[PDB]
């Protein structure tokens, strides 16, 4: 039972360490949360809040990135109007446009109705990988405009 979902599942299998960080953080900021590698694609429904933590651009695969999803995603396209989204990791957004447009993801995610609120969160840890720097202030931002 949560209120956000954290779909954290690239690849069938994803930065689930990272997703169990952001939904620690996110009980704090006084919610429930339920750390997923996607395995129903979603496990809230098409109302809520969504988050998506994924890492499409320094390592993003072959075809997209989002071998299951991206597929799942185009074969129903649900009416995600009455949920929000926020890509964590993910880096198509403005600044990884550069060899293609992987911000398909973002782009069918929206199309089926989720708007995006924020813009994507950056998250790291230890060692430097590929959005480089830690958005804790992302958190208290988007959290302190959703009370």
């Amino acid at each position: 039972m949560a209120d956000i979902t954290l779909i954290s599942g690239s690849t069938l299998g994803g930065a689930e360490y990272v997703a169990e960080h952001l939904a620690e953080k996110l009980e704090e900021a006084g919610f429930t949360t339920e750390t997923l590698h996607g395995p129903l694609l979603e496990d809230l429904p098409a109302s809520g809040i969504w988050l998506v933590i994924s890492s499409t651009h320094g390592a993003g695969d072959i075809p997209d990135n989002l071998s299951p999803f991206y597929e799942a995603l185009q074969e129903q396209k649900p009416d995600l109007s009455a949920v929000r989204f926020g890509a964590i990791g993910i880096g198509s957004r403005e600044y990884d446009t550069f060899c293609g447009a992987i911000d398909k993801l973002e782009a069918e995610l929206k199309n089926s109705g989720a708007k995006q609120t924020g813009e994507t969160l950056k998250i790291n840890i230890l060692d430097h990988d590929i959005p480089e720097d830690p958005a804790e202030e992302w958190l208290g931002s988007w959290v302190n405009l959703l009370k």
